[PDB]
């Protein structure tokens, strides 16, 4: 019923809930992954994690619980701890906090198993849920009490190889989001005041959201460098036998990327999932009315089930008898899944199946002999097509401005800026305050989201769009998620 | 090293292997541990074959929130943790972290199923729980949190619920007896140790005889009718009338790896069954005084590519930091199945140096029959592995026909099977009396295991081990974890 275009935040959980990607829970900002969800994050988990174990990360499990005497004697996503003070009825004899953060565990750790140089570098992942407890307005897979991540920490010798592993994870989110989601994104660097709080350097891979011009962080890769290492003591001796820090990284995605993904590829009618991930890739659909059922018509059903698994394609024949086809077609177009096969009488008598793309809502009339092949070109092409599109919408939302007095319109827009800038971190705050005063007049703040790594020329001497002092760099800002 | 001796100090040793071989960190919260990667590579190679094969049962994965309310968890609890404050605030409502999940699950079952055509219903997840009890820790056998698998389906009959629950029970003997090659027995378990609200619990035990304890590996339950009621899971039938839908839920944990260690470990430390090995085969090149360097380095490269087109899980150790020496006992005590070294003599020689860890024995062999060699050891090491736990579990077992058998046969560090006239208060009798005798730190009682699918005749009049009335089935008991 909503509008994408019109009433975004509407749509998205009308989408979501018609899809049944999620269910609803009795704590507030928990939702249910039902498999419709849960498999994209399968799919994308199985890709990262085949990825990282070729560079070396090896997976591991860390308790959730940290001691108080632990905590007494690093920023997480709650800014108090959350404590488990009895088992049934009974007081614990001291009460245990849900870990604040897994560094606070793992940090301990590290500065035991490192001694010696021989000990590095050292790469660790791990896949788990994390707890939040300062959510507002909860939303599915954007705003959420409990979320799905991975997270790896790893150390180094070098910071050179530290930076180096940086990059390729960050890349690796890139092919993530690119490749199994099809939504394209930004690699740069995040400014002083949105860095990681006691790192070094943060990388990030940026998404876009054109309904509500929002920048969106898609997933981030943190050079951490030594700080960590000193507060932990994390030290191994050198070749020469002289005591060194090691130089830290860390990097997560969590579930939000499905967030990203719904908004990214949904219309009107609802989601749109990529081939690449969807749990059902066709739906065969019988023309079939309740209490007729012969045979005929699901018999072929199977034998078509049969050939396109034989080629990998994922396939659900809906012999749900109380249903009209027509229901069937909007209820698997809602889901948004990526093909629908339809075989009814008339197929039957022409050897053929009339199957229909959810991006375009172009149909096809596929010989049986043909239908594997044609499929899997077919979903290349939604795939690819998904990618494209997403990838155009993205580039005409990005304005490129030189002064202050463009920032205003091109927020009106719904569009992101990307501008020259000295980098100070007290003019981002500045210009954060006073587009959010501008806002509020007008009838909201725009920060930094990214330091593109793909930068313009800079042309000698051009000045910050803000201060007017000598601009550092190409900077990417906008409302912001 | 290893040195501590298996049959000497039993929980010395185990401690022992489980560090030494970088399995598990200990941690400040007792009954709490650190799994690290070598113990991790383990759990993923269990889980995917346990995955794989569920998917073939239509099982589809799921995430659920860790959280639980109060009054859900109660319309159904002195394992529970209690999540009570905020910082220094209470929270206005206590929620429970997740022992299990049927309470948490099961009100979605009752909103999702409405028809016959919504079942069979399948779903698992792969997450992590929380038991807090306060008896004897043991890493990976008996924890306060772990990681595990919970599977729950809804069935239109009973007898297609009763099929399933046998089902996984069957891939539970699998997950043991072909992946980790530890022997087990499928039994039912006594109405006193059945799981709480369900029907019939089936069970795998297994058997460590170094201290003559039974052990649940894992459990498949018929819940039946009884959670539908509870939470309302009803469906129409064909003719129209509302019916509670049959229930199952099963699970499995890394308890399994724990018992794995326990079962084929040595002096040395883990023995690794190579269907669950990482690292099947690890490359050592033999390296003293600049001796064919980099002619070894390549051959052993050749020999990984070579030994990977037979799919056999291959690592060279060429860190230049540690001798061969030192390479010999760090895959030992990590249980590696098979050590291949080559040094300028075997260069020579046109073979490999080959030694299994399981017997210690050596094997000269030419590069051309390496992989089909290798292949033939490496079954030959599963196998030998199962066989021997096999007999040793068959040895730990005794048959008797009186109580005044039970103390010596539980001296002897020996289970018992005993016909039992299943009467629910004479197991209560039996635990105290056996733990009163057993005085005259885990407890001395002797319990209930199973009673085994495999029944031995129940000869006419036998009379129950205990009370003397009439036996029913032949039971097995032990002391138990
Ligand atoms: C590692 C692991 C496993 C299992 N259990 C249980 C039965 C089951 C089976 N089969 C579950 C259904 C799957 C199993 O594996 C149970 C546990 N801890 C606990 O009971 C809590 C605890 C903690 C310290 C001391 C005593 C008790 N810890
Ligand atoms: O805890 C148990 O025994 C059952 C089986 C897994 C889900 N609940
Ligand atoms: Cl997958
Ligand atoms: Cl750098
Ligand atoms: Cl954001
Ligand atoms: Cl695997």
């Amino acid at each position: 019923t909503a509008k994408k275009d019109e009433n975004f935040s509407e749509w998205y959980t009308q989408a979501i809930v018609r899809s049944e990607m999620i269910e609803y829970y009795d704590i507030s900002g928990c939702y249910i992954m039902r498999p419709w969800a849960f498999h994209i994050w399968e799919k994308v988990q199985r890709f990262f994690d085949d990825e990282i174990k070729k560079m070396g990360v090896e997976n591991s499990y860390f308790p959730m619980f940290v001691s108080r005497h632990k905590l007494e004697k690093v920023e997480g996503f709650s800014p108090e701890v959350a404590w488990v003070t009895h088992y049934g009825d009974s007081p614990l004899p001291e009460k245990i906090a849900i870990r604040p953060t897994s560094e606070t565990i793992m940090y301990p750790a590290y500065a035991k198993w490192i001694r010696s140089h021989r000990d590095l570098p050292l790469k660790l992942n791990q896949w788990c849920s994390v707890v939040r407890w300062e959510f507002k307005q909860p939303t599915p897979f954007l705003r959420t009490r409990e979320f799905l991540w991975q997270e790896g920490h790893t150390a180094h010798a070098t910071e050179e190889e530290a930076w180096e592993l940086v990059l390729d994870i960050l890349e690796l989110y890139r092919r993530w989001y690119e490749e199994c989601l099809a939504v394209p994104v930004i690699k740069g660097e995040k400014s002083e005041g949105e860095k990681f709080a006691g790192g070094k350097k943060t990388t990030t891979v940026e998404a876009f959201i054109p309904e509500n011009g929002r920048g969106i962080q898609a997933a981030t890769s943190h050079l951490l460098g030594t700080n960590f290492a000193k507060m932990f003591e994390i030290e191994f001796e050198d070749e020469e036998g002289h005591k060194r820090l090691v130089h830290q990284t860390s990097w997560g995605c969590t579930t939000r990327s499905l967030g990203v993904m719904i908004m990214t590829h949904g219309d009107d009618k609802g989601l749109v999932i990529p081939p690449r991930v969807a749990s059902v890739q066709v739906v065969i659909i019988p023309i079939l009315f309740k209490d007729e059922n012969t045979g005929e018509i699901l018999g072929k059903c199977r034998e078509l089930k049969t050939m396109l698994e034989k080629a990998d394609i994922r396939v659900r024949i809906d012999d749900r008898s109380n249903y009209t086809p027509g229901w069937k077609y909007n209820h698997w177009e809602v889901k948004g899944v990526p093909l629908r096969l339809e075989l009814g009488p008339k197929d039957l008598a022409k050897g053929t199946a009339r199957v229909v793309r959810r991006d375009t809502g172009e149909a096809y009339q596929i010989s049986w002999a043909d239908l594997a092949p044609k499929l899997l070109e077919l979903m290349e092409g939604i795939q690819r097509s998904l990618f494209e599109k997403a990838k155009a919408r993205l580039h005409e939302g990005i304005e490129k401005i030189s002064t202050f007095d463009e920032v205003m319109p091109a927020l009106n827009r719904k569009h992101l800026v990307l501008a020259p800038w000295c980098e100070d971190p007290e003019s981002e705050e500045q210009i954060k305050k006073e587009t959010q005063k501008l806002s509020e007049i007008q009838a909201g703040a725009m920060k930094t989201l990214c330091i593109p790594f793909d930068q313009p020329p800079m042309p000698e001497g051009t000045k910050c769009f803000y201060t007017g002092k000598p601009a550092k760099r190409w900077t990417l800002w906008g409302r912001s998620y």
